[PDB]
Formats: structure tokens, sequence, C-alpha cells
């Protein structure tokens, strides 16, 4: 009922030779625990970690979970008497693996965070993480989940990017698929907490050189590739404007690469959505006005002139760009079709964007669509306030359609209803003195799917 059952296998856990059902009933005190004396079964699990001897009716997959659960949960200065400092350095340097596991959930929840900093316990953790021999995905994920957790600490930042600075800056220059991808993904969570003093260029920036070098195993430039979409993400979100200055140049050798098919012809069968989606976010970043990435659009890019690409430039680019450069591709080219669907949402952000395409946008047009895409179209529009303008008053047949008089095709919805709902609790959200002669209808049909 309570601690009863995690104090039960306790007493099976002291004996000499345990209960051979210790496995079934480890498969209860793990699924137990999921619910939610404070140094019992933190030592008596100990032992089995510590044990030199292969236990083949003692599952660690369970007697770890009890532990992953247990240490955050339980009193940290209780957990710190069974596994100090001194006991985690013995631990880590084991070549026992569940040993290892359970000494990462010690370091994953430290109270302070940065306690482990004056030790070098996060020299260790990095050297079985950045070690290719180490292939135990469960030991890694949780030197991962102590690391990303004591990031969060100013002590950590820094042991991390000083003491154990050559040595991540050794694997970045080695290059190695399984230790290089391991790096991109820390430092990409370090980056969310890394400050602007705190950046050592070398280790976060690569050049065009390691770009290139990358090209060889196509794994790791998507990866690569995607680490600097990330990177540009968190410097609008978290407004780490300082962090453009040391990438900003290295950028247009990914609009190069995309360029050419004869000489790298991988990279646009193998990464053309992943580079895309990191294009968007260089006409998005903060630059006066747009530059860069007008660059990267003049000499390699190209939007428009290629057929099958025009479709995905209109659908991931800035629409604040695509209005000021490129108004006649989003004229000639989107209009109202159950395809455009992607077209209509990204070049809705922006209202000169939506007003150069209220002419190529008719009644008629949205009516005569599945009520699927029907609906699709009507979301899309209550997404902003001036697309509420041309749907309210200019559109009000499709409005009328939204609420149906009867029915503009019926019944069958799938996932529709969610468009509809969307497009009902938005419009909704402007108020009766904006809705006008809606607020009603709409307020009457939302209600039906909220009850029903």
């Amino acid at each position: 009922y309570v601690e009863n059952l995690l104090t039960q296998l306790e007493n099976e856990l002291n004996e000499d030779n345990l209960p051979e059902d210790i496995n079934t009933l480890l498969r209860k005190c793990s699924l137990n625990l999921v619910t939610v004396d404070v140094k019992p079964l933190l030592a008596t699990i100990k032992r089995f970690l510590t044990s030199n001897v292969s236990y083949d009716s003692l599952n660690y997959d369970y007697l770890l979970d009890v532990v992953d659960k247990l240490v955050p949960m339980a009193d940290f200065d209780d957990v710190l008497e069974v596994y100090s400092a001194e006991d985690l350095v013995k631990a880590l340097r084991s070549e026992i693996d569940p040993l290892k596991v359970a000494a990462c959930r010690v370091i994953e929840n430290s109270q302070p965070k940065g306690l482990f900093a004056t030790s070098n316990i996060i020299d260790i953790l990095l050297d079985i993480l950045f070690d290719e021999k180490v292939e135990n995905d469960k030991l890694i994920t949780a030197i991962e989940k102590a690391l990303e957790r004591l990031s969060t600490d100013e002590l950590i930042r820094r042991r991390l990017f000083d003491n154990n600075l050559p040595y991540l800056v050794s694997v970045k220059g080695r290059m190695e698929t399984v230790s290089f991808v391991r790096l991109i993904d820390f430092l990409t969570i370090e980056f969310q907490f890394i400050s602007g003093p705190e950046f050592k260029d070398i280790i976060f920036c690569f050049t065009k050189e390691e770009i290139l070098k990358s090209v060889e195993d196509i794994l790791v430039f998507i990866e690569l590739v995607n680490y600097y979409t990330k990177f540009l993400l968190e410097i609008r979100n978290q407004d780490k404007y300082w962090a453009l200055r040391h990438v900003k140049k290295i950028l247009p050798v990914f609009a190069q690469l995309f360029e050419d098919t004869e000489n790298y012809p991988d990279v646009r069968a193998f990464s053309t959505n992943c580079l895309l989606q990191l294009f968007a976010e260089v006409s998005r970043i903060e630059e006066d006005e747009y530059s860069l990435f007008k660059t990267m659009d003049k000499d390699s890019l190209k939007i428009g002139s290629e057929a099958k690409l025009i479709t995905e430039w209109l659908e991931l680019i800035n629409p604040q760009y695509l209005v000021k450069y490129h108004k006649d591709v989003v004229e000639n080219y989107f209009h109202v079709s159950g395809y455009s669907i992607g077209m209509l949402r990204n070049l809705s952000a922006d209202e000169e964007c939506f007003n150069a395409i209220r002419n190529k946008f008719s009644a008629e047009i949205v009516l005569r669509l599945p009520y699927l895409e029907q609906m699709q179209v009507v979301e899309t529009l209550t997404r902003y306030e001036y697309t509420s303008k041309f749907l309210l008053n200019e559109m009000p047949k499709v409005m009328g359609s939204l609420i149906g008089d009867g029915s503009a095709g019926a019944i069958i919805d799938l996932e529709t209803v969610h468009y509809r709902n969307s497009a009902l609790r938005n419009l909704l959200d402007k108020g009766e003195e904006k809705l006008s002669v809606w607020y009603e209808p709409l307020l009457r049909e939302y209600s039906k799917a909220v009850n029903g």
C-alpha cells in the first residue's frame, strides 16, 4: 500500500541466497513507484550495483527504476550519505554498468545544482559519454539527463567549459561519428544556459572546412545542419543576439552545398527538407534589413527559378522577406486550393504579404473545396486579426458555411472538427463587439462539440 512494498523488497535483497522469485517482486515495486526511514533501499540496492557477480534472477531494469524514482524523490542529504562525492568517483570509473547508471541518478538531482563542481565528477561523466567504446544507451541517456539538469548552475557550466574545454574541442576536431554526434546534442543543451562571455568560439562554432568534412558521413551532416537550425531559434527565443556574429558567415556554406548537385548530390537527396528549415531561420533572424539571407538567395538558393521548389519557399521562408523581394512569386503560384494550405499558413504571418493575395483569394473558391480543406482554409484565416477582417465581412458565404446553414458537405469528419473547432474558438476570442452578427451562431456551433 505505502513504503511497505519497497521495505518488503529490502529484506529479500539483504538475503544471502535471494528468493528466486526476485524478478516478479521487482515487477511490482517499480510499477507502484510510478504513483509518486529515508536511507533503507539506497544502501540495500547499492550492494547489487557494486556487486561484480552477474544477476540473471535479479533483472536490474526494474532495480535501477526503483533508484531512478527513489533518489530524486527522497531527501538528498540522506542520498548524499549513502552516495557521496567519494562513492561516485569509484562508481563512475568502475566497469559495472548498473552502478554507473545509478551513480548518474545521484549526480542527476545534485542539491545545490553546483555541488559536484568542486570535484572532477563532471570530468569523469564526459570521458564516459564522449567514448565511442561505450554503447550502453541506458547509461548514455543517464549521463545526458544529469548534464542537462546540472547545466542550470553557474559552477557546472564553468567546469564543463574550462577543465573539459580541451577534451571537448579534441572530440570536435577528431570528428568520430559516435562521439561527434554526442557533442552536437550536448552543445545544443549547453547553449540554452551559456551566457555571453561563457561562449568559447571554437567548441560552439564549426568552420567551413569542418562542415565540408561532415559531408563524408551524411548522417553527421544532417545533425550538424540540425545543430545550426536549433542555434538560430535559441537566438530569437532567448534573445541571445550576441551569438549571431559567431555563426553568421559559416551559414552561406550550407547554401552553397544546397545549390551544388554535381559535386554534392547526397546533400539535396538526404537533407533537402532539413536544410530548408535552416534557411527559414536565416530569413527570420534579426538583421537590418535581411542581407545575410539575401546574399544566400541571390548567389546560391535562388528563390523561384527552380520550379519544384517554389512550393516549399512559399511554405517555409519568412513572409516578411517574401513580400519585400518576391511579391510576384507569392501572387503567381499561391491561390485558394487544397495544396496551398501550407502556403496560406506561412504567408498569413504578415499583413502586407496577406494583402498581396487578397485578390487571388475569393469566397466562391473556398466553397468548392471539400469540407476538410474548406475548414483548413477558414482555420488558417482565423489565426490573425487582419485575416478575420477578410473572412467575417468580405467572404460571409464562407463564414455561413462554417456554421453550416444546413451543411456544405456532411458528415464524416476524421480530423476536420479540430480545424472547425479551432476556427470556432478563435473567432469567439475576438468578443461580441468584433464578431457582430456572428457571436450567437458561432457560440452555438462551438458548444455542440464541447458538450456533444
